[PDB]
């Protein structure tokens, strides 16, 4: 009698308390019965009525009781805000840890939902606070992808891990980086296990002040250098230091931070150029590109850091693999001129 299930997880859902009390009197009444593959243990936890839930709970209810998407009543009870049910759950013996069909945890659904008091009693009762979902995704992933700070915060008290990457090698520093959120760097920095892993290393090499450099965040890479004491001169694969990456992407703010913190200038990348070098090659190729439009049918920037390399101690003699100096890339005779005034 799909009715009479109906009836019951209807009740549930909006708290008819009276209502569930004369339904679990019957005997065609089934506790775990599905309308639209909904029971009303998840409905009762998804909207809070702890008094419902306890009823339920006298019932014998299947508790790990999944719906399509592998949901249990503790997922569903993320979907809200109220802590109580997940005492209520627990008490229950409900396992806080199940996984759903992306593998998400409990926690993992109130941290995307921004729902502190459920992260905070899932944590209390010693929830894992680092499983991953089916995209290596962790808690602290989301809590960063969501920009939930204050949750984030929760987390890391709790013990979540810094260290794990996801699926497409990104730890939570790695991943605050590439997102551009400078306030969760600024707790997961307060939060180091130890010191050096600011300067951990995914696959290709890229370190979390590779990434904010690479992507222009400014303020993400200012905490790596200043509070992270980030290792300025990691190279990754490609040999490239951060400096090589701003520099190639004419992120400026990021080429005077890196600089002015002490960037070493002249380490070499795979193809043996400097930072300096690829200034005045990125340069250059806008010249050719100008003079290209004008005998068809941003140099500023490249050489206004080229400038700032060289007035900052960047060697003007380096040679790469071609054998060619940084002046062998610019034959702008002006620019020349002005790297030599302001150097030495």
């Amino acid at each position: 009698s799909g009715d009479l299930n109906e009836e019951l997880v209807k009740a549930a859902a909006n708290g008819d308390v009276a209502k569930v009390e004369d339904l679990l009197k019957r005997p065609d009444v089934d506790v775990n019965g599905q309308c639209a593959g909904h029971t009303a243990m998840q409905a009762a936890s998804q909207n809070g009525h702890v008094d419902i839930l306890k009823l339920l709970l006298k019932q014998n209810v299947d508790v790990e009781a999944e719906d399509k998407d592998g949901d249990r009543a503790v997922h569903h009870a993320a979907f809200g805000d109220e802590g109580a049910v997940i005492e209520v759950l627990h008490r229950g013996s409900a396992d806080l840890n199940a996984r759903n069909k992306r593998r998400q945890t409990p926690l993992h659904i109130a941290v995307n939902k921004g729902h502190l008091q459920v992260v905070k009693t899932l944590l209390d009762f010693g929830c894992h606070p680092s499983l991953q979902d089916s995209e290596g995704d962790t808690p602290l992933h989301d809590a960063i992808s969501k920009k939930r700070d204050d949750i984030l915060a929760v987390l890391l008290e709790a013990g979540a891990d810094v260290t794990i990457t996801n699926n497409n090698g990104f730890n939570a520093l790695h991943h605050a980086a590439l997102r551009g959120n400078p306030s969760a760097m600024r707790v997961l920095l307060s939060k180091l296990p130890r010191p050096w892993i600011v300067d951990e290393k995914k696959d290709d090499g890229y370190t979390a002040l590779h990434l904010a450099a690479l992507n222009n965040h400014v303020e993400v890479a200012e905490l790596l250098v200043h509070q992270g004491n980030a290792n300025l001169d990691i190279q990754n694969v490609n040999q490239q230091t951060a400096l090589h990456l701003a520099v190639e992407r004419q992120h400026t703010q990021i080429v005077r931070l890196l600089v002015r913190a002490g960037a070493k200038l002249d380490i070499q990348d795979k193809d043996g150029d400097t930072p300096l070098h690829e200034a005045l090659r990125h340069h250059t190729l806008s010249q050719l590109r100008q003079l290209q439009d004008m005998q068809d049918v941003e140099k500023k920037s490249a050489a206004s850091i080229a400038c700032f390399l060289a007035a900052n101690g960047a060697d003007l003699s380096i040679r790469n693999k071609k054998g060619q100096s940084p002046l062998d890339l610019c034959p702008d005779p002006n620019l020349c001129k002005a790297l030599a005034k302001c150097h030495k």
